[PDB]
């Protein structure tokens, strides 16, 4: 049967680490970059990961966020009976990823200041704008030989590993921290009490003509099930669902 | 000779034109949209393409276009041996983009109206909100059947088609009213005038290190040929370029 995920932000922060998550994997697509097309691509995922660094301070957060999740493993390390090697290398990865961001270079400051992104990044803001007669500079960097682009394109990536792996790190262990109990919507509506919880991940079941819109007051959240155009598919039901609160 | 050719537009509506026809260009340039970057690019450029046609009145500045290139290719038909009948039949395809377009639904309406677009248009403006938790309905159209959204694509496109099939036309008729002359350029400097001419398409050479930097003052425009990177490459010596006044 057919199944869909849902992540959703409890908290101010996670909605800040999510929006990165994703801005940097859009990075990588695919990455024989050949056409105008690829290159905007890139350079509007790259401005809008640098606007989020306008503000924020994505660092301190991260880092704070680290060593909450070796206190978190600390707990777990004495007994139960089971998993003491695997656990401590991944203390020990997020000692060496925690470690590699504070020293390292401003984040995003490569970017920033580079010269061809420079220029691309203040013309992402016309509407079509940013073409071939408007960026002269781009145009030729284009015609230039195939694995020219893919040198400064893997230097333009590489340069925030301090950020992306850190990052990698704290949303795999927070996403393992909770298991997936099975629940049930009345009416089309359910309510929960998040708590110390930074994400939900609802999983939906048969595509029922139906997505979660998520609300939340304080650290209580409240889904309601909308369905696709309110007079098309009208069926909002009794839903039998799973959710799972990390 | 891995020649690099560039287009730059002389007039306010010539800007116009290649800002739309290169917009079109990226809608069905990637085509299945399997991926979120797939949407993105496409939802993003419709966006950005309804806010050009706010403006100007696109349709009653083509039509004058097309009403003008039909005069031109009728000068030709008096005489001599070289074509009759096969601009004549061209003519007919001129009348037929021109009153197909003269009559169509009112151009961007179909894209406006449509509501997963407009819902994605107006969160485009804010950095990383193209996500999934910010748009979840986004997340349903990209997890429904692979056959499901190219009908959906397809409608989207053709909404489009007279105005391309007007345009491209138009583009095409004005890239050949003119040939490529051969000029030079001393101190990286040229100065000539525009005349009647709508375009400049201009031929450097093997990335001579330079893109040219075209300004205009009126019909006449002049060109102030840069070298790749600042003050390290600057190589702009005699130049011996070839250009086009289309």
């Amino acid at each position: 049967q057919t199944q869909v995920l849902f992540e959703h932000p409890l908290n101010e922060k996670m909605r800040t680490w999510l929006r990165i998550e994703f801005l940097i994997q859009q990075l990588t697509v695919n990455l024989p970059i050949v056409d105008h097309a690829g290159a905007l691509h890139f350079f509007r995922n790259v401005s809008e990961l640098l606007d989020v660094f306008e503000r924020g301070e994505v660092r301190t957060e991260l880092l704070k966020e680290l060593d909450r999740q070796q206190r978190k493993l600390q707990t777990w390390i004495g007994v139960p009976g089971v998993d003491q090697s695997r656990i401590e290398a991944l203390i020990q990865q997020l000692k060496a990823a925690g470690s590699v961001l504070i020293s390292a270079p401003r984040i995003g400051q490569f970017l920033r200041e580079d010269r061809l992104i420079a220029l691309v990044r203040q013309r992402l803001s016309i509407p079509g704008g940013c073409c071939s007669f408007d960026l002269p500079t781009l145009h030729i960097w284009l015609h230039l030989p195939q694995a020219q682009r893919d040198s400064q394109v893997e230097t333009w990536i590489a340069s925030l590993n301090p950020l992306t792996q850190a990052l990698t790190m704290v949303l795999d262990l927070i996403r393992q921290s909770a298991p997936f109990r099975k629940q049930t919507s009345l009416n089309g509506f359910y309510q929960d009490n998040g708590g110390d919880a930074d994400l939900l991940r609802l999983n939906l079941s048969l595509d029922s003509q139906l997505y979660p819109q998520i609300s939340g007051h304080k650290s209580r959240f409240a889904i309601r099930f909308m369905p696709l155009d309110t007079e098309n598919g009208q069926v909002p039901e009794r839903l039998d669902f799973e959710l799972a609160c990390c």
